[PDB]
């Protein structure tokens, strides 16, 4: 099974439910949950920091993608692709890339379509571990992720 899909899907999801809901989930983890734990940590440290950092940035581009439905959520897979992925690799960019993700998962409960979050992670994963694999499996996986930022 491909277990680099299968882990960055829990990390993202994981996150983005818990930047919208305020609340944690308690489920364990499945495979690797050891270090996806400590991914998830790393990315509440430094992901809620990104949002504050660039929070004007992160407002212009909500308002400029002026999401409201389903269709428009299907939409950002395209921007995705435009923005991230036709660019230098480097983790920074992918802590943006979940950052920006878990920004828009809070808006998405501003406007009731909450159901939208997982379809959201899922579409945010399929950029990542789709068009970046090589990057990743060279810079070691979640495991490099979390050395990376290691305090
Ligand atoms: O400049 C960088 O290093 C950079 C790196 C990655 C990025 C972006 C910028 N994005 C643009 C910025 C401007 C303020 C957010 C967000 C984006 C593009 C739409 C989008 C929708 C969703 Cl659901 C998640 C992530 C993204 C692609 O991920």
């Amino acid at each position: 099974s491909d277990e680099l899909y299968r882990q960055s899907l829990e990390i993202i999801s994981r996150y983005l439910r818990e930047q919208a809901t305020g609340a944690k989930d308690t489920k364990p983890m499945g495979r690797s949950g050891a270090t996806s734990r400590k991914a998830l940590e790393t990315l509440r440290r430094v992901g809620d920091g990104v949002q504050r950092n660039h929070e004007t940035a992160f407002q212009g581009m909500l308002r400029k993608l002026d999401i409201k439905n389903e269709d428009d959520v299907k939409s950002l897979s395209r921007v995705m692709i435009h923005v991230f992925s036709d660019g230098v690799t480097n983790w920074g960019r992918i802590v943006t890339l979940i950052s920006f993700g878990a920004f828009v998962a809070k808006h998405l409960k501003t406007i009731n379509q909450e159901s939208c979050i997982e379809p959201l992670a899922e579409s945010i994963t399929d950029v990542l571990v789709r068009t970046k694999r090589d990057w990743l499996v060279k810079q070691r996986g979640w495991d490099g992720f979390v050395e990376f930022f290691h305090v």
